[PDB]
């Protein structure tokens, strides 16, 4: 039998109050955009509780604020789930894409048959009422390159390769829209980090840590789940097991492994920032820290992650 390393983290777990108001009002908005397809889907989507995710990972900010990172997070659950198979066909995708950018930049209204652009539209201008441009480019090009990194991702399929280690932890904190939901952490505490404190190198070390850790953490423990969908391709766990010639068990322990550096590097670099940090700033990085602890309580908590392990494997002891 297998058994689940443990993914230690020394920061906060909270929820925001209004998690399970804002989860139903959330998901009624996503029920009703039509960017998911048969009764089926949105059913597994009101069981998943993206709400939960969302409280969790902003526990400190004003409803209307959870609102729209809800919204956010649904759009992007969506997205990743859907039709043209454009997923094993990289020519076709990126073609795609520049309808959406042209809507994205605010350069074209969205037609009336595309869900996907009417709720991108709508949510750029719930974001822009609340954000300095600033704040509203930085969101828009973290969603350009997620968008650009969909591309690589069926590149691989295309070729059927499982992509290299190096290749895979650089790609992964793009493909994964993290640092879309990161750049939404001040908006939604009603301040503005500076530029210069935005792209101070421990500002960026430190996100940089937090996106790693939630990818790995992700990867971990939706692997049951994640062999259903393309042989877990894309999955730090496949990744390693494949090019390092491990056992699933001994795959599984290395990313329990990397989790661990990753949270020492944290606590190392944050020392230092401790020293200038403003309270902007400080805030930021406690939102980072609430993000990748939300994180792994919420996936633990996932019926559908825990449900595609095998009966006999082993969980380990809540840390
Ligand atoms: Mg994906
Ligand atoms: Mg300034």
């Amino acid at each position: 039998p297998l058994h689940i390393p443990p993914l230690p983290c020394p920061f906060p777990s909270e929820i925001n109050e209004h998690a399970d108001a804002v989860d139903e009002e959330s998901h009624t908005w996503l029920a009703a955009s039509h960017m998911l397809k048969g009764a089926d889907t949105v059913e597994h989507f009101r069981r998943s509780k993206i709400g939960t995710l969302a409280a969790r990972t902003n526990p400190t900010v004003p409803r209307d604020s959870l609102r729209l990172i809800n919204d956010w997070y649904n759009w992007l659950f969506a997205f990743d789930d859907a039709g043209e198979l454009m997923g094993h066909r990289a020519s076709a995708l990126a073609r795609a894409l520049p309808p959406l950018l042209e809507i994205l930049d605010g350069r074209r209204e969205p037609d009336g048959s595309d869900a996907f652009g009417l709720a991108l539209k709508e949510l750029l201008h719930r974001i822009s009422d609340v954000a300095s441009p600033a704040q509203v480019d930085r969101w828009r090009t973290t969603v350009k390159e997620y968008l650009f990194a969909q591309i690589w991702e069926a590149a691989n399929r295309e070729v059927d390769l499982i992509p290299t280690p190096d290749d895979y932890v650089l790609m992964r904190r793009i493909t994964g829209a993290t640092y879309t939901c990161f750049a939404l952490i001040d908006v939604g505490g009603g301040y503005r980090l500076e530029a210069e404190e935005w792209h101070h190198p421990d500002v960026r070390t430190l996100s940089d840590l937090a996106c790693d850790l939630i990818g790995w953490d992700n990867d971990l423990l939706s692997y049951a789940k994640e062999r259903g969908n393309d042989k877990a391709r894309h999955n730090l766990v496949t990744v390693l097991a494949t090019h390092k010639s491990l056992t699933l068990q001994d795959a599984l322990l290395e990313v329990a492994q990397m989790h661990n550096d990753a949270v020492a590097a944290f606590l190392d670099r944050r020392a230092a920032l401790d020293r200038w940090a403003t309270l902007p700033v400080r805030k930021y990085v406690r939102g980072l820290e609430h993000w990748v602890r939300g994180h792994i309580a919420f996936s633990l908590g996932s019926a559908r992650y825990v449900g595609a392990w095998p009966d006999d494997t082993r969980w380990p002891r809540a840390v």
